[PDB]
């Protein structure tokens, strides 16, 4: 019956998806490179620095037909639901293959939100669940999977590319700096850190990797076991005081991912001890910190990358996961 | 009945828009002497320029008790409506003459927000509407009102601040450019002029003062009727092209009504006809050019405290509202 009107919606994700995705995977692509012709710009005296967008913009005209065919979608599963459809026990061992090859590999986190999911499709693929109800847990965790799994990533990458766009934002200002104005340079990076880290109030969102956040509403943190669950999967050091961790405590209480310093920390300090003023470098110690600055221009653009490689994956999980759930919805209403 | 339920929550709501108000009162507060002290620190070589925020962090534990305690009050509301209880038609005279007094001799874009409530008033208080579609229509409204015109000011005073506050952030930075760095400078200002304006792709929202933008959605204007109105009510310039308008539209189709970006354009060209050049300058052009530098800081901190008076008179104007409400409904339940 309206298997029509799931199955549409299903490819309608699908394609949602596959754009932002491609949106992330553009934008990263470009500022990655545009950091680049920036620093070498700073340093090499030699071209000037600046940043102009392409439909690589991942929040636009992308993150918002993911919203809507999301939503929709859920719903028709919760109609699906509603009518008397009986999946031959055939199409139950199916949808419980296609949810196997989905999760079968893939790492903790991504095990945890497809869990319930499989427990299900073991539940009535072999010992006896009522499909209403079958359908219905699914409606329910492919919510669940956009929202606490594709959701977080896609937070994080964005809020990271954020603070790599502000970082980039200042090597272009540092072509005006540089024999050194180790000021105005040390001056900078000490604002990305501000700006990028909980402050004084532990209130700053913008420093916030997971959970995702309001836009005017106050910080929100979940519990301590769950920002370690998410730090270690997306590599940021969970290290305990003094030394540095992600993993941090805000005006809530609770727990919140941070954006990794210790590049931009590392550099605080290295331009800090050619120590200071607004000072004529050696030739000799010059090139021996703009490679130790490069260093970590190295070091960030790899988090961008890694976060963003574990973001593609985790929609292509999405995706793979809507197919299979599209297969199956297929099969049923071929009938 | 369910009118101490209405009448408590009327209160709460009183208190978390007021403390929101006083929220935002403090920042701007804050920031604009903030402001001050690192201007004079940047020119008069003197003391240094940086910022600590208190509860006065509009955000933050402020702006939540306010959305919730609006929500529950509007549902309930909602409920007073079900209920059977017959207003004496002196009440209705009362709750007709509390609005009156709220809605009285304010400005334009407020009466709009008023005026389906005060039809609803002058209707039941001597023509005859059905006290229920009266408590509908009236939990209707102060949803509409929070939204549509306590909303907006909330929207374009903070994301006006976020302008203001980067560009203090700038003025700290000036304090190590200055005999001239009229590059850094005049670099900083064209980024803060990017930052907040609609791009060449016009997906900007962070240049959004109306309507209410979304985080990580797309950019979403209205009617270009509707992006005048506000224009012109919180006194930002219209002109047509070539000159300089507010009012532009987005890759929606649609209007919005921008960050009034004249001073810092003004301060992008004097900077320049200093022009160019990492610079020596006459101690007397020096000081005819700070001068022409304060006078923009100004601008910048009376639209800051403008477009912030003329939020907590709209905040004002809303807690009184819930007052009136809240009177009326202590009164019913009187009996």
């Amino acid at each position: 019956p309206a298997l029509a009107a799931a199955r549409a919606k299903a490819d309608e994700l699908g394609q949602a998806a596959r754009e932002v995705r491609a949106s992330v995977e553009r934008q990263t692509a470009y500022e990655t490179r545009l950091a680049a012709q920036r620093s070498a710009a700073a340093f090499s005296g030699g071209e000037p620095p600046a940043r102009r967008e392409a439909p690589g913009a991942e929040l636009d005209e992308a993150r918002n037909a993911q919203t809507v065919s999301a939503r929709l979608f859920e719903g028709n599963l919760k109609g699906v639901a509603q009518s008397g459809h009986a999946m031959s026990a055939e199409q139950k061992q199916a949808l419980q293959s296609g949810l196997d090859d989905v999760f079968a590999d893939a790492p903790p986190q991504a095990r945890s939100a497809g869990a319930p999911m499989l427990y299900s499709a073991n539940a009535a693929a072999g010992q006896g669940m009522a499909d209403s109800d079958l359908w219905d847990m699914i409606s329910d965790q492919i919510g669940k999977i956009k929202d606490n799994y594709l959701g977080v990533y896609e937070n994080v990458v964005g809020q990271y590319t954020d603070f790599y766009k502000a970082f980039s934002d200042i090597l272009s200002q540092m072509a005006n700096w540089i024999k050194l104005n180790v000021d105005a340079l040390k001056a900078a990076l000490e604002k990305l850190k501000k700006d990028f880290s909980l402050g004084d109030n532990l209130d700053n969102k913008k420093a916030v990797l997971f959970p995702a956040q309001s836009k005017d509403g106050g910080i929100q943190g979940g519990s301590e076991s769950d920002a370690r669950k998410w730090a270690k999967e997306m590599g940021l050091p969970d290290a305990p005081p003094p030394g540095f961790s992600c993993v941090q405590k805000a005006a809530d209480g609770n727990w919140v991912v941070v954006v990794d310093m210790t590049p931009i920390d590392t550099m605080i300090r290295d331009v800090g001890a050619l120590g200071s003023g607004t000072l004529e470098l050696d030739n000799a110690k010059f090139q021996a910190w703009q490679s130790g600055f490069k260093a970590q221009e190295e070091n960030l653009k790899n988090t961008l990358q890694t976060l963003t490689q574990k973001y593609s994956n985790a929609n292509s999980l999405f995706d793979n996961l809507v197919k299979v759930l599209s297969s199956t919805i297929s099969s049923c209403l071929e009938t």
